[PDB]
DNA sequence: TTTTTTTTT
DNA sequence: TTTTTTTTT
DNA sequence: TTTTTTTTT
DNA sequence: TTTTTTTTT
DNA sequence: TTTTTTTTT
DNA sequence: TTTTTTTTT
DNA sequence: TTTTTTTTT
DNA sequence: TTTTTTTTT
DNA sequence: TTTTTTTTT
């Protein structure tokens, strides 16, 4: 059964949520099990409409791979990273939509800015949601993501009894 | 005529406002003018009741003297100060109410916490309002307070024509 | 009466101008005066068409709040800031136009780049004007903005006689 | 006769190519020769469609001037530069298309990211090709560009016999 | 009309007061105005007789020139200055009275000592009043003196409307 | 009416004086006011003829723009600047007279040398007046110039009531 | 045949151009070739008359020897050089005209100022053209001059086939 | 007497 | 509502 | 003999 | 127009 | 007993 | 809705 | 396809 | 044209 | 009571 227990941060202009998507497995004829579709850590961004209210209709998604998760948890206070995703990569609609996720430290050292940029060349849209994340909040993510990393890789299937 | 143009900061648990109170002068018989009651920079604190709404009924006040203003504008990024006021000093009700205003830097260096503590021994109350103030916001105060300092001292009366 | 005395910087690809917009006050029935609409420091950008000539028709505006002004005047040589504005915030047309103003130091240390980016999702436009600002020019702004800060806050109404 | 000997770098999401465009000269009536159209170092970017295959149809160009070449070859390991070009500068169609070329070091120090951004306000397109360039690859460019610089300036015409 | 709004510091053995003396102007026949007698910042010292009471009869004065004011406001935490005045300079009674004003930091760094020495060779007197001035108090002076400097120079007459 | 309240420094070989020239405004038909001719800070130099007497007949002038003023007030102890002016710039007599104003620190750190050089190719003259300026004196200028900067820009017209 | 492919920099008050002058050779009777008149790198300066227009009539020239070229290309970011030339050296008109070429870094480190001073004691003229040169522009010169150095020395005649 | 010029209301 | 008080004109 | 391959003219 | 000059083949 | 609240499935 | 793909059992 | 333009021979 | 909003007199 | 003085309009 589905599970919905997102870690969410709500700020001035936008909201950020993160939750794991487990890998899917295929039961081999040989009897064993073979990992099929890889797990990710899914990030959802959406804007604040009005006052302390948020427009879930206008959300944008970004799926962190295991490797991108490893990059986030291994970041220093002063480090920054940027990932670039094509939702329709290798499909017919490649090149049309372009997503970039950036994690930059703020000048104070009091945390990071996490922003998703989405440029759609089909719909002629250019969205950008930015969310400030404290040292404490990013500590929660690093710890939660670290906990989740072995699961999205499916290594939690390697358990004694 | 009265003027109400406060600089205010609204945060999670409380609001902070600041505005100058000009000095009062007494017109000498000799003809000149003599400064009477000294100006201050008045600070008002009040708590947030409910969500992004604030209880003006529960406000507490603290009046910065010229000297206390000079201490605020001359503070370094890393410095902190604390002032201790008795509203009814030298009156019959002295010792009953005790106010302390503290300005402490936050660990990040991203600003300060400005808190007013009010201990009333008559009403058996103990209030405390704390407000986080960014580097930018405190820059506004230092600049606005510096502008205001000569006025609360009444030195703006020393003007050529 | 209206006053037009902008401080302007004209460079290769664009022009930058800055001038204060005073606060508006409402005359209370009580007799006093209450600050209504807040002052800003208005920034105007516009591109250079042809040679040393500029297209005023294509100007874009950005209004610095008191707090954003405090952030500009308190910047170090090596510091950078970025502000993000929605012209139609909280109105029906929110989310449609998105403005970002960035102040970044140049590598030499000889000043800053001040750029306004405007992304309009209604008109499908994406404008960007950048202006190089020397140490001397930014010194003029910091001094002029500092002078103006108490006025846009309306604290120049707190004057003895 | 035309010569096609580009130095090219092929990476995950895009390809980068560079080659010199010689200056054109006009034979004076006086007898001598006068440099007419200036040489450049032409950069071509294009995206990877499918797997290790690239869509030459979707290429974007950027022409480095002598001065921009001088800026590239004089860059330190830790330095970064950004150039901003209007293809139709001073023509009727100015302002419509806007190209920015950035060279930023990567965090490791193992090279640079070289990206071309193209914003077209006529066709409502927003393209961005980024290519990672190792220390060795950028060494090739600096050396090749340095070799080429005197030629695109036409100084290779000043030769004894 | 005369204005009396001194900034005063009261300490153990003596009191210190400071206030601006505006410049006097002469109305030219040509129509304009010509600055006549220069402004100063007047310092008054007087001793404490008895307990927390001060002998205004025994006061001594020292008039800071614009230049001496500039020296005070530009002092570092660790700096010290000394000024030497002859009240009857260039008059018949020159050499008779000799005043020296010293500003020395205290060992702690918690401020300065400001002392006036007056040696009168006519009356055979040798007075010395010293006043401890905190960092906050000297911050008030620097800010108040800086505000006043343009006025004692008469530059506040150069105003648009 | 005209105002003459210069800040002047008199030294061994020459005298230096500085005073603001306000901007001139044009009353729009629209009703408002438009800044016309820009303000400056005017510097006058003249030589000492005889002993402690100065030849006002031989004075030379130099007009600091707002930007040049910003450069002076933002100078470090160790910094130096040089400005180059053509009095008859863009007029028929351009190129004939050439003025250079230099501010260099002296070796001791006890101030600056401020010199005006005037080379006139019409009259075949080459004048040079140098004036030593202490830390205190230059503090007066920085403070006075900073006070004056908003006025020569005409920003003192942006005042609430 | 003559070749005209100068590298030129156009700035506010003056223009700077540089191009190589090859050495002249004398064909020995012995059969070989003997270098006669030495090559230089010729610098031309000329002033800007009007707006972004330059007075080629008023140009002044300065010829860099091989050794002076070696000094320019071996300069550090922080270094400065000055060369002093007599156009009519050893001729009858020696001493009459005096040219000095200076290369000084600007305070920011963003490049250099390159100025030619020409003092003519026959015509009683004193010219001075200064041109700001960025790091990139001076990189072009160093690279172009380095390329040209062997040619002005005539070492490009030592070639295998 | 003064380095100018670029965009409005 | 506000920490006061000390010295004149 | 040589590490190849990816995009044109 | 250009700082020259010093030693050969 | 516990600081809440903001967006779905 | 989600950047894919490469090697088995 | 390419950011231009300013001064000669 | 301009990022708003929160508390009085 | 106050350190002055030097150059105009």
């Amino acid at each position: 059964g589905r599970v919905f227990a997102p870690y969410s941060v709500f700020k001035g202009k936008a909201a950020l949520s993160a939750e794991p998507r487990l890998p899917t497995f295929n039961r081999l004829d040989s009897g064993g099990v073979k990992l099929n579709r890889r797990g990710v850590i899914m990030l959802t961004f959406w804007p604040s409409v009005g006052e302390r209210k948020y427009d879930w209709e206008k959300r944008q998604l970004f799926a962190l791979s295991a490797t991108e998760v490893g990059s986030l948890i291994s970041m220093g206070t002063r480090d920054s990273s940027e990932f670039f995703h094509d939702p329709s990569m290798l499909s017919s609609n490649a090149g049309q939509v372009r997503k970039s996720l950036s994690i930059k430290p703020n000048a104070d050292g009091s945390g990071y800015f996490i922003s998703l940029s989405v440029v759609n060349n089909n719909l002629k849209t250019n969205d950008r949601f930015t969310v400030p994340v404290t040292t404490a909040e990013f500590a929660v993510m690093r710890t939660a993501f670290s906990f989740a990393l072995p699961h999205i890789m499916g290594w939690d299937r390697f358990t004694n009894r």
